[PDB]
């Protein structure tokens, strides 16, 4: 069952923004959103694709473990954090596109397509370059479809090893304290209009888990911090996380 | 296994009207540091820090199916309100729920508990006393340097249990995380046998290094319990391992 909560629009309006927040209460099996139409609108996943890409790379043995070093290729790029060696944890933390591009080339088109079909991920279409389809290719996913996929990963129900699903949930670790744990992934789609920002994941509490998926219009990179800020405003309103 | 003494850390114990030891291990450099080499090697009851090897054993034996399995409250009201409810492995660890772990120990049994602690080379490997209380009032003893030795094996999945068991326990140990560091740790509070002490053992994961830690301090009254984390964080901040506020 899906419910609309238009009061969340105050959080978009106050941050001079436009977008959608989708929440799922695991215990109650009830979904909530400020906009049912935008919740079901499909977009490029951008770097949120690092979640299924990590799972495939791990199950195939392209990535041995979360410690394996993928050395810098020597090419200087715009993001200074990419111009160094990384493992799965830091490549995920710093959204290191060149590391994941290399994984995709090693996975190859045939295995990427067929394995992504097993996850029923979005439109299941990998059209375009094997190493850029999630940034400028044919793949599309909605915020409600991000929740559907994330719930399977939470329960180890994706058709991949339990081990790979545990490593990826560890690599997704964003924040933790004595009140809650956040496992999530950011995304930033710039190649095809509309330019959007993503934040997808979940909040683990003592007696419940709240799944979330958000996307917002992102005309300039100076609004990137609003992906987390707007989501945290909604979570605080719903008393999911403290003030 | 080279060890260096840093007596400047004593300022943190004295200023807090306290006494104890902090032991650090720099994984990349394979170098240890402590304010007191003698106390670093002094063995004590592990108290609730034993929830780390006990969880590993319970999962490996199938006593605990997964980190989601509910261990229902027995109905007996205890002093700690957080214990008087149902728990899974994550919350029993978070709230140090002794009655849940006592039940695990009874299900594991003496023979398997001893064999496992022997295969882990855990402290003095002595489980003398009640099978469900030996880590609180029995014969088991472990030092802060031995806590580091054991924690380093767990970090590298080198203990003699399944990789899965080791991953679940490292997840249950999750204490704090942000964009600067991750802390995986366990607190302990030994009160049954003198000297009453406080424990904080675990590690700090950084982007390009891991810092293992083990601390214990004298704990005559429970009002000093927060100093276990506060004194360790003061040492980590001094060594620039974690930021001041950033
Ligand atoms: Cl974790």
């Amino acid at each position: 069952e899906w419910q609309e909560n238009k009061s969340w629009n105050a959080h978009f309006t106050e941050h001079k923004s436009q977008g959608v927040v989708v929440l799922w209460n695991e215990n109650k099996q009830q979904g909530f959103t400020n906009n049912l139409k935008r919740a079901n609108q499909a977009f490029l996943p951008a770097s949120t694709f690092k979640i299924p890409n990590s799972l495939i790379a791990l199950d195939l043995g392209v990535v041995k473990d979360e410690h394996q070093v993928f050395k810098w290729d020597g090419q200087t790029r715009d993001i200074a954090a990419w111009n160094r060696d990384h493992d799965l944890i830091t490549a995920m933390k710093y959204s290191v596109v060149p590391v994941y591009q290399e994984f995709a080339r090693q996975i190859g088109e045939a295995r990427m397509s067929k394995m992504l079909h097993a996850f029923d991920y979005g439109n299941e279409d990998i059209s375009g370059n094997v190493d850029s389809f999630w940034l400028d290719g044919g793949i599309r996913i909605s915020a409600t479809q991000q929740i559907a996929f994330l719930r399977k990963l939470y329960h180890n129900k994706l058709h991949v090893s339990e081990r790979s699903q545990r490593i990826v949930k560890q690599a997704m670790l964003t924040e933790a304290n004595g009140d809650y744990i956040i496992r999530a992934k950011t995304g930033y789609s710039t190649s095809i209009e509309p330019k959007i920002g993503w934040w997808v994941g979940w909040v683990e509490l003592d007696d419940n888990v709240w799944f979330f998926a958000m996307n917002m219009d992102m005309p300039t990179s100076d609004g990137l911090g609003l992906r987390q800020a707007i989501t945290k405003e909604v979570l605080k309103q719903e008393k999911i996380i403290p003030l």
